[PDB]
């Protein structure tokens, strides 16, 4: 497969809790804003029900901040070509009912090309997909996933298999 993003299924990362948020996970940048006073736990988990490979990323939300982007996992770099249309696909599920996530893609200037907004995440793995076009002259973009929704407090959201593919 040809994908724009790196380590989209976390298979390069050792299992364990991630505390180097910017660089602990190849291909991703994790962020927690300081308004989040009960910080989340980001963990790469080895599990037999990983949709891809043997590992997933688990995000346990113990609290939230002021905006959903105050807890994020962002794929970066994401290598693309100006004017090309891409398919985004990812897999997600949650430990408990009632989780919400937005899956977005944007450039280094934080201009957003597209998103799937307040997706309802269930306890079963589901694919989440949308198309976007690189409508400017950027070649290296990013794919922020927002987890900091109040409804997620006390839940764990699992993601795997991000693939951004030249349509
Ligand atoms: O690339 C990782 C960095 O992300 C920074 O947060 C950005 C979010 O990832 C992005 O979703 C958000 O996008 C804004 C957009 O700029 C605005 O036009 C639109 O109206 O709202 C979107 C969000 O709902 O931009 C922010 C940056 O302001 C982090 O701040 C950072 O820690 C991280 O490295
Ligand atoms: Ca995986
Ligand atoms: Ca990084």
């Amino acid at each position: 497969m040809l994908v724009a993003n790196i380590n989209g299924g976390f298979e390069s990362t050792p299992a364990g809790v991630v505390t180097d948020l910017a660089e602990g996970v190849e291909g991703w940048d994790l962020n927690v804003g300081s308004s989040v006073t009960n910080p989340p736990v980001f963990e790469v988990l080895e599990t037999s029900d990983a949709p891809e490979g043997n590992k997933v990323l688990a995000v346990t939300v113990n609290g939230v901040g002021n905006n959903p982007f105050n807890i994020q996992a962002t794929a970066l770099p994401v290598n693309v070509r100006p004017g090309v249309t891409y398919t985004y696909t990812i897999r997600a599920r949650a430990e408990q009912d009632g989780a919400v996530v937005s899956f977005t893609v944007g450039n280094q200037s934080f201009d957003e090309y597209g998103r799937l907004h307040h997706q309802q995440i269930t306890t079963e793995w589901q694919p989440f997909t949308f198309e976007f076009t690189v409508s400017d002259q950027e070649t290296v973009i990013r794919a922020p996933i927002h987890f900091g929704y109040a409804a997620n407090v006390g839940n764990t959201i699992y993601i795997d298999g991000l693939a951004i593919v030249d349509l």
